[PDB]
């Protein structure tokens, strides 16, 4: 039961719990670096945000401490005591995979250290909670290692590690470094971490594990995406933009209760996540950030709604999403089917949501089709266009609730005679979208189906 | 369908589950993979006990596992005519599972399967069974399951998921074809998709292969993908990870056999464990042996994965046998070279990858030098140090490396010993040799002093140390 399961599922790469909490300290720091901009006081004291990493060989314990925002022992029971933000969880129960204790021990931004917080848990069930007077602010977890996991405890092993869930991450993120030198015990903190927010650096610099990286950082999503598109704009519109395409479809895709909208930043300034305003309803599945310099640091879920400069910023990112689609579409086919698969019939109500795009939306449908005795939604309007016979004029199409059913279930031998293509148009959404997309490339759609004597 | 009974009650559930449902998220499309991925087994052991008994056959000896939908009903079936279970490997691996709602990789599957189906039913008879003692089985996944004996003609498993709503992609001829093209194009057992078609009046069903069906190992080189690699090393290690690479080989004449080895890219949970798991796949003419068969492989490249398919060994052969086998012993020799080849080429193609490796079992690979000294060459150059070249601790020094950068006039190979990279660096009295300008490698592993005891020299030059033992 606990063995397996997870042995292939998570334990896959147990490193997993690392490219977490590192995760969550580049959160927390950008959530009090959002509160202390407008009230300094919660700086109290060091105002330079960082991670550090150190281990005790002898006592076998990792630990990883920031000084962000940190938790309120409500925060606290409510990631670690689920079941009698949500990275934080599942890097803490990730850890065991690794360890036989986890250790956490937070205080508050802006808070007496006596109200500090202290969970503990020796994996099993049995956790434990207290009140502490921490001094520092922020989150420190300490892990027990299990034997056989002293990778973790050696400087140069850890050191890389770190480095490969870091390199997209803008918090610094120190390791401990003691020198024996003369008498005394020297302790110095060194970064391994560029530290600098990604959509920040020049592209020609980044690498592709790096936005891949950083991709499963905001979307926290453990697959790859297919493809982004990095995008700096100055000028009417000033602002920078990272957009992403997943390769899985989310769970909540197909629900009235979302997980849309884009990261939004304003002149660096971490502001909310979904800020959904950005993207139109048939690109819910777009993630990415958006950090821009015409919007005020007080920006409101409810301001961005009736925002003429957000509505501009989304139509503008809405393009780039279609370009980075057709990119997509021209550069890698294989993994534009895999887009096609996960997205299709979410880009197809972009028919009728969008017609200032319609054009473009269009050349990113794929179709079934009779060019190939298959179901392969691999056939595209450009296509069935340049295999037209002389004197077609328009592109005929059926719907049907299967291929199967709109296949050599209609009345369309007369065109087949005539050797014409007909798209066999066979989703829940084809009849409504038809409706919006008339024509395509100058030529008209028609369906074949019954009842038609002019 | 006689004695239907009921059975329901058992008492576990927290942490672990959310956990898994995260991942059982990430890709709903799984349960799929693992349903054909059992039958290709529920394939080979049917083969295993074939010889010893051809009449398990009973007839249809073309194995094969069939897809199939039902848009109206919502169903999905995954029927395969493999071995088959018996109505107490049914209640004693089907009924666990169902009773944590809310052998092995058999649970991954159904798991997956529950988040997709709000039912999942399973009629089976094992092999060599009358068909009376059909098992049936069903179960909402949720506290209880459901058995009864019934009557099934067709040996082999039939398990039927129920789509819950919103799953619609798995009743949808392309969506479903492709997956299933997906996580077989790596499989030998036939992967066979139901062709409704109504013929005048009537509806004639065929079924046509969507999978090559050929053994993976048995295809050329030039003919298989990176990725139909990297999925079959998924498919025989259990493990999720791609592997960093690996080496494919049928060797012809004195040795007849065909190898197919890979270096995974993590150390599981059990690499220093007397509790194991390590060893290679054996196959003798082509039919399944055995699993982790640790015969062939030297105790210092236990990391190893992979298998083999003998053509010098007897249908016979076990594990007792391998072990006093002449044959065996030429093989794992035969073996270790080549897996010091495709270790020493990695090291070539992708630096950065090699590092990984390194990374991840050069501690085990320290071992080598001292348990074949046959090899003791090789193996010493595949070796990555921490010296004194650069202000950094990373392990990224070859000895050849050091070969090169020694002043003229220097003929021995100098290295520290030290608990941490931190003590070695400077802790020592090094002054000397830095003055005079001389690279020296930093070891602080557990096992370097064991090795260093052993590893005498390298490039016909020896090894010297800079010792210093401080204890009152």
């Amino acid at each position: 039961q606990l063995l397996h399961l997870m042995i292939h599922s998570l334990y896959s790469n147990k490193e997993i719990f690392l490219r977490e909490l590192i995760s969550n300290a580049s959160d927390a720091a950008d959530k009090l670096r959002f509160r202390a901009l407008s009230n300094p006081d919660l700086y109290e004291g060091d105002g330079e945000l960082r991670v550090r990493v150190s281990f005790d060989k002898d006592k076998r314990t990792l630990t990883i401490s920031d000084n962000g925002v940190g938790m309120t022992r409500d925060e606290v029971i409510d990631h670690l005591g689920t079941i009698a933000i949500g990275q934080f969880g599942v890097g803490f129960y990730s850890a065991f995979i690794v360890a036989d204790k986890v250790t956490v021990r937070t205080r508050a931004a802006g808070e007496k250290p006596e109200n500090g917080v202290f969970w503990e848990s020796a994996g099993e069930g049995e956790y434990t909670v207290a009140d502490i007077t921490k001094e520092d602010r922020g989150t420190e977890i300490t892990l027990h290692l299990r034997e056989g996991e002293d990778e973790f405890l050696d400087d140069w092993r850890v050191r890389s590690i770190i480095s490969k869930y870091s390199d997209h991450i803008a918090l610094p993120v120190e390791i401990e470094k003691r020198e024996e030198k003369d008498g005394e015990t020297v302790i110095s903190w060194e970064k391994i971490n560029k530290a600098q927010a990604l959509w920040t650096r020049n592209k020609s610099e980044i690498t592709d594990e790096e936005y891949k990286e950083f991709y499963k950082h905001i979307a926290h999503d453990f697959n790859d995406p297919l493809t982004w598109s990095h995008n700096r704009v100055e000028g009417k519109q000033e602002y920078t933009s990272l957009l992403y395409i997943p390769s899985q479809a989310p769970w909540d895709m197909w629900n009235r209760d979302h997980k849309h909208g884009l990261k939004l930043y304003v002149q660096r300034v971490f502001i909310m996540d979904d800020a959904e305003q950005f993207m139109p309803n048939y690109l819910r599945f777009v993630r990415g950030l958006i950090d821009s310099s015409d919007l005020p640091l007080n920006v409101s879920r409810e301001i961005l709604q009736d925002s003429t400069v957000t509505r501009n910023l989304r139509n503008a990112l809405t393009k780039r999403v279609l370009q980075m689609l057709e990119k997509l579409a021209k550069d890698d086919a294989e993994k534009y089917q895999t887009f096609w698969q996960q997205f299709g019939l979410v880009l197809k109500e972009g028919p009728a949501e969008d017609f200032a795009n319609q054009e473009a939306i269009a050349k990113l449908l794929r179709f079934a089709s009779t060019h190939t005795d298959s179901s392969a939604q691999t056939v595209s309007l450009e296509d069935y266009v340049s295999r037209m016979k002389e004197g077609q004029e328009k592109i005929y199409y059926i719907t049907a609730d299967s291929y199967a059913a709109a296949k050599s279930s209609p009345h369309l031998e007369l065109l087949r005679k005539k050797g014409i293509e007909v798209l066999l148009l066979s989703d829940r959404i084809d009849e409504w979208m038809m409706n919006y997309l008339t024509e395509f490339d100058g030529k008209p759609f028609q369906s074949v189906s019954k009842v038609d004597e002019s």
